[PDB]
């Protein structure tokens, strides 16, 4: 009996420039048991605990003041604010290679939406595929 | 209504009000402890053994660089029931500052393993600069174990 | 649980290779040629952390990669990947992790560039678990 637990991993748009694009109609990449993509957001289906993480990384050719941030946020539909569950901030600053992952556990609520955000899109790499990815995993 | 998982887990987060401190708390919007899992003086308690992940990252800020030289650490460690001392499980050490007289610098320090845990072990996660440690957002600076 | 399950761990006692020892291995969950065997279909959460250590830096640009492959039954495509350029000791952890359909007999491994960068505790593993 495969499982019925809601779940999704989705992945950039390596073609898609000054964005954070996520895509579930590709390889690899996965929408179920009724979590749905919206508004490039993540909408949760039923109350619980759930895994939520993403990655990101960064690249630039030497430096030139650089920072860079990532972001997973929760809207809660009840609260309709939009607050940071996972974050982090870099300043790097020949080639230098940057990657971000977040993950948590977290309670969450039917209707929330989560979104996983950057500051610099400009930085993104996609040379090689699963470098950015944002998901989550109910308990 | 599916079944909840009866797994122990717990996500904690710094106390945005607790300026030169870092006072864990699951009191707090969007932290949680759950299946047997407290948090008692600033400690995660386990409730049962078991393999653990434990992870924690914290977010260190600073504007340009000081005369002295900055040591940036943070340090997980367990207190077990039968051996009640603290040892290191996880650590990190960072130098953000390898200026003339001013560019804020980051310095996130993340710490992930996977832990055969006792029943009754206290883990804490600790830092030596507290006056470094940024709170401006929240979801900078947190605490988490999730049995396997 | 009759869910397959594995964490198996590095050796620190191999010479300049990444080898898995299993930790666990159950219900299926099988360690062949350093890969993890798939033993049903379904979906998993596949997670793996590798840490690296250097005294001072060289003159070579220094990349540390770590990636997550898929080889399907059926050819082999990442699933979870990193890259970082750690240029005095210098320490740098690559950690990755997410949920992914697999197939019966799908092979999976969890690699890197540098070996002789590995640091050797509790903190480079490669695991699954069926969700
Ligand atoms: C880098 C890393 N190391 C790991 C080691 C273990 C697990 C993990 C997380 C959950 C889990 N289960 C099975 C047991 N009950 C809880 C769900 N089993 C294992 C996740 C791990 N991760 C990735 C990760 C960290 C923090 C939160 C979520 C994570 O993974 C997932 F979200 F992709």
């Amino acid at each position: 009996t495969p499982s019925d637990k809601p779940v999704a991993h989705v992945v950039a748009n390596p073609q898609a420039e000054g964005q954070l694009q996520w895509l579930n109609r590709r390889a690899n990449a996965l929408l179920a048991n009724g979590v749905e993509l919206r508004d490039n957001q993540l909408v949760v289906p039923s109350e619980g605990l759930y895994l939520i993480y993403s990655q990101v990384l960064f690249k630039g050719q030497g430096c030139p003041h650089v920072l860079l941030t990532h972001t997973i946020s929760r809207i809660a539909v009840s609260y309709q604010t939009k607050v940071n569950l996972l974050s982090a901030i870099k300043s790097p600053c020949k080639p230098w290679y940057e990657p971000i992952y977040l993950g948590g556990v977290f309670q969450l609520e039917k209707g929330d939406r989560l979104s996983a955000e950057i500051n610099r899109p400009d930085y993104l790499d996609f040379a090689e595929s699963g470098q950015v990815y944002f998901g989550i995993i109910a308990l």
